[PDB]
Order: structure tokens, then C-alpha cells, then sequence
């Protein structure tokens, strides 16, 4: 569960909509108006973010910014220039920008820029590549039926269009090859296809591999810190476990495991305190550990364990768990007796 | 081989497709109203399962139900109120949720749940992008061809279903963009689909590597106790076996490895019985193994292995099987020997 | 350099596809006939070659055909059948059951039963969901659009097409949702692919791992048997090195390595001998290396090393070779005076 | 940021475009002719580069190119012959031979032929078993649908076609099943989609992993052998240090990390020189490291760390810095004072 945990992610989303709905042509006075001064007065919050930030060179503890400001400096300029420059109704288009907003929240692109920093030397040729091929298929297409039907392969860029249909596997239906040639052709593309469509996902295939990689140092670095368990652990031992170790922020008042709600793994509280549904309500700061006990016997929930506060929580599977146990048979006891106190 | 081993999920089927067959327009009264008095008693024969489910609160060993209760308590009442509340004709596409069934007999719900729970900070961020992404070409799209085609690119939905035919790479062929700029930006959407395809295979990935890395705590730590076999191996060791080994239930009487048969692996068996055909015919019981002979010789089955009765098999790679044998020099003596016996 | 080396791969593919130019309608009758005639006196050479194994029950080396010799039969009794029963113009229809040869020379059916043997529980459980969200499609589009257009979307199975068009990405562009709730939902459907897509995809990442690894106990357990030097290795080390040696069959007087082409490996021979292009002519017996000159001094092929005959070759990469020097100095130190010997 | 450093890649580019440029019908007199003229220009100025290649047979420290110059013959010759042979318009048509200069760039041609080289036995096969797939489809649907539409399904090569369609998933619209028999079997073709469309995917699998796998012995062996620092670690170690150690080469005057922006990494210097914007501005030459300070402080890039010129470096992330640090103690004393010296 999920609710209001993200509150910054939450509001943009309706406010980016909203542009759809008023990009509509022939619409009424009365809706079209309302929803055009909205954009102004969301214009105005984010105008309002900005000052704060612009006016702001404080963060508290630790935090960087040159790349991420750049981004809320186009997306608010933008509307105020459409506003301004613009008196037209076709000014929305300028709204687009909030977009951008979402790239923020995502691990994604800085690590992006580094997926695409160290491996573009083949990346790049892999594209480029790609150039050629559908340059071929419409050289070759345009030679077999320009005689026949001038008017569809009558030029290169009608060819080409042809190989755009093809070479994705979208196809139109409007244009086929007539020919015999034409068709035993488009055997070859065909399987061509294999080369293509492979590239469309070997590109993601790094790039997500590295992005969850990364949260290791923070999430399974620093955050392990927390946890003074892990301070026995050797650091060939640690990455193992690092790799494992998983991280999510549990609302306020909501069920982070149902009580009898089946257990096979164990949670660590990093930030935050949770209140276990049990005999006597034990509360679990940092460091804390919950849920042992259906790993020392199987069973589930112990009791309903709801975080009474927004927690930052930490996962181990039973078979990471049990290397966690055999490491150390003192922390395995530990953890036992501790998950008689919880029951 | 698998015939009557899941009496459950062999039953269901014929049911589930019962559903469209009525759903035809223009049929005779003769087969419409058999077909429709059908999902009656099947619905009928659900409620009876429901009886024994709501009224009986025990098993037998160890059981958990709080959200499958609930998909059983939806397909049977909504049948119900489709049959009291609708006399009209249209009610059988109430029936429709018995496709619900399905979720229960497999691995990846209550893991999804996981793969969900601990991924979607990142997994939702995706998807949200991909949103922008549609968005970003309804707009570009709707720019260029307004003026040539307000039938066919009059309005944003307008662009936005053309969008939709490219960007799967499903395409209708009905529209296209007859200027050269656009031909181009297709060229950029083309190269765009590369981002957008990777989507819907890179959540996969994880999802069923994980849902296979469970069956372990059960079928490779709890199943594997079963042989005793496996208690001198250490905890780092079992975890390379426990990725390693498989499972399933052979029923009776059938045969688990034809004689002759070429045998590259051995098998253990944890519940259940089986036959060996030859000289002398052997009865297994849990903890026992077989085929061993196949791998210390490198021969194909020794006998037609043949499950008495519905039995759980584990089976060993040659690869992992040799590990086991260097590992216990005695073990890999006490299967030699065993093999003999078998033959 | 693959040639000669399959001499009865080689042979069958011709045959294969004269079924095709056989079937073409309103064909004249000087080829017709020629044709048709051809398929008989193919028959009849399958036909000798069945003999030949049904007669004879020897091999002489070590072999299993059970499953194998069903296919045999039913290719050649099905040409016969149509043949005596057939003495109409269609009976090339029948010859088409010679596409099951190619089956045997892969290593993925056997492989395969076993693939589909361990993971069904859930591979058949994934497919039959599958076939659950095509039928929730049909119910979804038929509802909303049989009143505008009875023609297109009067039946659950005109709707049920547009789902088959829709659903692999492949859409013919002739039926389209008019309606707004249509379009939004057809956005969900475009999500609703990313499932769909990956199940393709997701099956075959397990068979083909699975293929290339069984190589192992054959190529990498008993072909490596036949060079001595791995005998020092431990069981832990090979299984390393097991995943990585590769093999093929290079046919006489052909190049296994032009020289000064680059030599980034080594090479290993278990069958046949080698010839290498130098001031002393050497030829390799099995459980020989060469080229590991070039991964000592890191120089290119140090001679055209060329195969006198089809001879077996195993591959060993620099990280690999690297491991195998470290592991093993005095074998290091071998490979450096033997290089010496080839140069 | 890559702008002038690969000074051949960029030039090429442009003048492979201009060949689509002139291959346009109904052009006008003034430009058809200079753009003609320009490719006899641009053919001059490889002729030139080809002289001194074909003349000069010596390099410089260490090169091979016996199926490179091959390559490098054919893209010169070919425009030669089109322009002596042919004094007619279409000579364009042969200056298409540029698109092989890519081929030259990229890592995976070299490597292909290895990709292809010892795991071909079972790809080909894979590609075979799938002719015979669209075959089998042929044949069933013409069949079928023959007596109905005699000019859509009146020959094999028609139902072909439908199967080029249907299969990669492209679907034109314009034929479809009208009997229920044949939207029936479509659902099963639509299902082999599965196995088909994974077989564009599989192949690029294991060619992209050798690709950069490769790329450990150069810049992972020699590119580790000119850091002093690698010698300590032992052979084992070292692997798995190669597969995460990767490579670029930044520009002069450029900035491969910008002063305070987020340093997770720190990079080796292997040839060239980098320039750090500090109170003492530090010239690292060849062997040297920077961003350590990032690592053992966990604080942002230090100062501004400029290519004084082109350089080549080497990262290490922190998961594999902290082993570093754990296998030499003194080593990561020498990077924490050796950081305060940067700053
Ligand atoms: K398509
Ligand atoms: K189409």
C-alpha cells in the first residue's frame, strides 16, 4: 500500500491531463474558458515552487542540483512566454512542458547518463547500423516496382515509407509487392526483422540492470548502516546481500504485512516506527528487525505489523536469510528468542 | 506426462468456455436454452464448493485464505445476482468471472504482490513516462496535418489513435502522413518504439525469475529435507542445488522415464512411490533416488520408472550431480553401489 | 568455415521446398508432371534409408532411437498413403511432413520435452491466463460498438478478430472504435500488450539456456576428457570453464584459422587432426592445442592452421586461458615452449 | 560529452546521406547535377585514402586487416565502375557501398563471425525449423479459404504473403478469414507468435554479451596493466573487477566531471592527461586515479575534472571500490590522503 506517501507526485499528475482536455478543436464558451485560466493559476503554483528554490540556496543536509534546476527552469518560463507572447488561443501547446516533471521522481535518467556515458562507443554503431539497413530495403523496393505503380513507389521517400511500415512490424495494408520478386524480398526483410527488434530491447536490458544496481550504495550502503547487524558481515558477504535487500516507504496507519497474511521473509526498519497487532503492541524503531519468526518457523504474520508512521523498510528472503543464520549462529538465537517476544 | 494429476483445474476449463459459445447473437431457440440452463447448474455446483469453504473453518495440516476467499466469494454471487436481478436475456456475461479461478492455481499473484511491493518506485516511473511519451506525439502529430485532413487529424483523439497504431506496432493503414516532415518524425517515432518495447518486456524479467526463486523455500529447503541425503551439504552449497532442482507430481501408473530412454539426470523422490521395471522390481519411497545408474555410467534408463501412484520428483543435472559426488566421495560410492542394485 | 562437414542436412533441404513449387494452381503440364514425379523418387530414397534402419538394429558406437524412429515412420508412410490412396492431382499436400527431418538434427526438441517436463506447472498456468484476457477483450469491444455497426461488431467473434489483430500488434487497419470510451479503452489494451509480448519472449530465454548448458556433460565432460590437461582442474573449476569451452566440426583442407587473421584464443583438438602452415609442418592429434602462442605473446594465428580432415574443436578464451595459467604455472610455462615449438 | 573525438566517424556521415538526396525522381536541372558531381568528389577522396592504405603496408605500433581492406576495396571500386560503365542518370544506385564504412567502427563483425562460429550448429537450426513454420502455414491456409476467394487465396504465394503479414506481427488489413475454421487456427498462429518472435531476440543475446566480454582482454588486461594499482589483486579477482571496468575517451578541453555534480565513481587515467579545478590545479597522467574523494567521503565530484586532451579512463563503482578497499587496506589509506591532496 501506497496512498499518500509520494504527496508531490500525486498532485502534478491531474494538472498534466488537463492539457488534453482543452487541445480539444470546436469546443463550447463555457468549458473551454475555465479550463484555459487553469493552466494559468497551475502556472502561478509552480511559479510559486520556483521563487522557492530560485530564492533558496539552503537544503538541510545534503543535496545537489545544477542538472535537475535547469529542468524547472524550462518548465515554467515556457507557459509565461506562450502567456505573454501569446495572445492566441493556440497557447496550451506551451503547456506541454510539465512533462518534464516526471523525469524528477525516476532513478532513471541520471544513471542514463552514465548507461549511455561507458557503452555508447558500441550503442551508437549499433544505431547507425540500423540507418543502413532501412536505407537498402529502399533502394531495393523502389527498383522492382517503380514501372508498375508510379504512383506508390513512384520515389525513394514512398519506398522508405513502405520500409517504415514494415521494418517495426506495424504494417499498413495499404501498399503490397505485386511481384514475385517483391514477395521472396520480403522473406528477407522479414527475418531482417530479428536484428531489428532485438535492438529495440537490448538498449533496456543495461540500462535497468544499472538502475537498481545504483540504489545499493544509498539504499544498501548507507541504509544497511542502520542496522547493526550487518556490522559482523564481511564485505564480500555484504554485496550479496546488497543485491537482495529491496526498499519502500510504508504510509502511516496502513498494514505493511496482514496479520496471518503468509510471511516468508523478514523486514528492517530504517526510518520511521511501526506497531506490531499483538499482546502486548510493541513499537520498532531503526535498526529493528520484524517478521523473524515466520522465517524460524515457517509461519506467517505474527501479528498485523502496521507502520504507525511513513517507514522506510528493508526485505530478506528465506534463502538469504538463511545465510544471515548460518554466518552467525549467536544472531540466528537472537532472532529466535526475539520472535518469541513478538508472539 | 500429465493426465489426471490436478482434478481441479481439469474441470473448470469446459465451463469457462461455455460462456462464449452463448454469447453468440442470432441463435436457435433449440441450443440457446440448454446452454443457458448449464451455467445455472455449474453455478449451482460452485455454490456447493462455497458451502464447504464458508462452513468449514479447518484443512488438515497448514493452510492461509484471506484474499483467495475473496475471488471465490466474487465469481459465485455475481452469477447470482445476474440470474435474480436480470430475467433479460444479457446476464451471461456475468459468468464471465470464472476466469478469476485461473489466478488461484498458479505461482505469480501472491509474488506479483512481491514484485510490485518492493519494485514500483521505479516500475510506476516507467510507465508514467510512457504516458508522456503518447502524449508528446498526439500533440506533434495533430500540428503538421491539420489543415489537409480535418476528417482524419481534425482533433487531438484523432491523433492520438493514430499514435496508438504506431507506437505498439500494430498499425491500421487507414492513416498517414502524406508530407515529408512527417515521414521523417515517424522516422523518430520509429527509433522511439525501440524505448517503448523494452516496456513490456523488462517487468517480465523479474516478475517469473523471482516466482521460480520461491518454489525453493518450499520445493528446495522443505522438499529437499526429505532426503536425507542432503543434510551433509552446506548451506552455500544447497542454495546452487536448490536453484537447480525441479519439480512435479507424476500420477499413477504412468511412467516417469520410458527404459531406454535417454537418462542425463537422476531422480529423488519425496512423496508417493514408484516402480522400477526390472529383475528384481524396486519400490521407492520418499528419500529414496534413482536413475543414479544413468549418471555413474552415463547409460539411458535403467528400467521403465513408473509411479505407482501420484508422486513428487526432484531431479539432478549431470553437472550438479557430479558436484554432489566430489563434495562426498562416500555418497558418490553409496550411488554407484545403489545402481547396481537398481540393475 | 562450414561446407562439406553435413552431408545429409545438406541433401534433404532441396526436396523440402520442390512440395511448394508443386502446389501453385493452373501450372503447365510439361513441368506438373516432372515435378510430381520427383517427390516419388524421393519417397523412394527415404524409403530405402528406412529399410536400412528398420532392418538393422546395430550402430556400432552407442546409441537410444525410440522417439526418433516414430518420426522416420511417420514420414515416409504418409507420402506412401497418399500415393496409393491418392491417385488425384492433390496429394502433394502429404509430402509436406518431410519438414519433421530438420527436428532431428536440433538439440532442442529432446531438450524441450524436458523444458515443458520441469517448469509446466506454471508455463501452462501463464498461457491459459492468456487465453482468459483475449475472451475479456471480446466481451469488452462487442458491448460497446454492436449498435452503430452490426455489420463489423454483430458477433463475439467479429469482435474476438479485432482482438487477435490488436493483441500480437500485428492490425489490419479495417475495424476501428469510433466511440471515445472505444479509444480509452483501447489504450488499456495497448498497456495490456506488455504482458502479452513478454510471454513470447519469456519462454524461450528458458529452453535455449537450457540447450547450450546440456553441451556440457557431452562436449564439456567427455570431450574434455580427451585432453589430459584438464585432469589437474577441480570440480569447481571446470564446471567454469565447462560453461565456456564451445565446439564445432571444421571440414578437411578448409582454414580454422587464417593466418595472421587474429588470434584472441586457443584452440583444442578432440577428433581429427590439424595442420599447421609453418617452418616445420606439424600436425595435431586429439588432446593437442594450438594457437595459445597467441595468447601468450597475444599475437594473431601464428600459422594457417588448417583441418587435414573434420576434426572436433574446442575454444578457450584469453579471461579463461588467463585462469588456466594462474591455476596451473607449470602448465603456463608448457604453453609458452610449446608455442615456441608451433612458431 | 563526444564532439571532435572521432574525427573519421563524423565526416562519413554526410555523404552517405547525399546518396538518398539524388535519388529522386523529377528533379530539377540545377540541382540534380551539382549533387552528382559531389559523389565523384567524395569517391576521390576515399580513391586518396585507399592509395595510401594499398601503398603503405606499415602502421605504426601494432595492426592486422586482411578482411578490412577487402571491405575498403569494394566501397571505392564499386562508384568507379558505376561511373565508367554507366553515363546514364542511375549511377547513384552503386554509391550505396558507404553504408559498409559502419561495418568498420563497431565491435560486433569480428566478433559475429565468432558469435556465429561456435554456436551456429544450433542457431541455423533454429532459422530452419522456422521456414518450415511459414510453410506449414501456407499450406493451411489455402486449403480453406480457396473455393471463396479465388483471387485472394488462389495460389500458395498468396497465402504466403498473408503469412509474411500475420507472422512478424506487422498485419496489412487487407485479407482476412471470413470462415470460422480459419479465425479459429489463427488463434494458433497468433500463439506461435510466441516462439517465432522470440527468435528476432535470442540470437542478439548472446552476441551483445561476447561484444563487450571482449573487450576485457584490451581494455580490461592491457588497460588494468597501466595501473600499477591492479598488480596487487590476485587472477581471480581481477575478472570480475574486468567485466565492471569500462571505457571512453573524452576530448581536450572537455569536462568528464563537472565541478559538484554527483561523483557515485571515481576514474583511472590510462593515456592522456586530466586537469583538476582546484586551489592547486593537478595535471594526472597515465596510472593516476581522481573522484576517489567522491568514494570515501561519498561527497560529489571534487573539483572540475577536465581533459587537458583526449584521454582514456577507466571507472570503478562504489560496490566494487569498497572491494578494493577491503583487499588492500593500505591501498584505500592511499586513496583517502591521496583525495585530500585533490582537494
Ligand atoms: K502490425
Ligand atoms: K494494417
Amino acid at each position: 500500500l501506497r496512498i499518500y506517501a509520494p504527496l508531490n507526485a500525486v498532485l502534478a499528475a491531474p494538472g498534466l491531463l488537463a492539457v488534453a482536455a482543452l487541445t480539444i478543436p470546436d469546443m463550447s464558451g463555457r468549458s473551454r474558458l475555465a479550463l484555459a485560466a487553469l493552466l494559468a493559476v497551475i502556472w502561478g503554483a509552480y511559479l510559486l515552487q520556483l521563487a522557492a528554490t530560485l530564492l533558496k540556496r539552503r537544503a538541510g543536509v545534503v543535496r545537489d542540483r545544477t542538472p535537475k534546476i535547469a529542468i524547472d527552469v524550462l518548465a515554467v518560463l515556457v507557459p509565461l512566454a506562450a502567456f505573454l507572447l501569446d495572445g492566441s488561443p493556440d497557447w496550451s501547446l506551451y503547456c506541454a512542458v510539465w512533462l518534464l516533471k516526471p523525469l524528477r521522481d525516476s532513478t532513471f535518467f541520471p544513471v542514463l547518463g552514465r548507461v549511455l556515458a561507458n557503452e555508447a562507443r558500441n550503442l551508437i554503431g549499433v544505431t547507425t547500423l540500423f540507418g543502413v539497413v532501412l536505407f537498402a530495403v529502399a533502394l531495393a523496393a523502389y527498383v522492382i516496382e517503380r514501372d508498375i505503380q508510379p504512383e506508390k513507389f513512384g520515389s525513394i521517400p514512398q519506398a522508405m515509407w513502405w520500409a517504415v511500415v514494415t521494418l517495426s512490424t506495424t504494417g499498413y495494408g495499404d501498399t503490397i509487392p505485386q511481384s514475385f520478386a517483391g514477395r521472396v524480398l520480403a522473406g528477407a526483410v522479414m527475418m531482417s526483422g530479428i536484428g531489428i527488434f532485438g535492438l529495440w530491447a537490448g538498449i533496456l536490458a543495461t540500462g535497468f540492470y544499472q538502475e537498481v544496481r545504483r540504489g545499493d550504495f544509498v539504499r544498501n550502503w548507507q541504509l544497511v548502516a542502520a542496522v547493526p547487524l550487518f556490522q559482523k558481515l564481511g564485505p564480500a558477504v555484504l554485496v550479496e546481500i546488497v543485491r537482495a535487500l529491496r526498499a519502500r516507504t510504508v504510509p502511516a496507519g496502513a498494514v505493511i504485512c496482514r496479520i496471518g497474511e503468509p510471511g516468508d521473509r523478514m523486514f528492517f526498519v530504517v526510518e520511521g516506527s511501526v506497531s506490531v497487532a499483538t499482546p502486548n503492541p510493541v513499537e520498532l524503531g531503526p535498526g529493528a528487525f520484524f517478521g523473524e519468526m515466520a522465517l524460524i518457523s515457517g509461519e506467517p504474520r505474527s501479528a498485523t505489523v502496521s507502520a504507525a508512521t511513513t517507514v522506510s523498510l528493508l526485505s530478506l528472503h528465506s534463502a538469504d536469510f538463511q545465510m544471515l543464520c548460518s554466518s552467525s549462529p549467536e544472531i540466528a538465537e537472537i532472532f529466535r528468542k526475539t520472535a518469541l517476544e513478538r508472539r
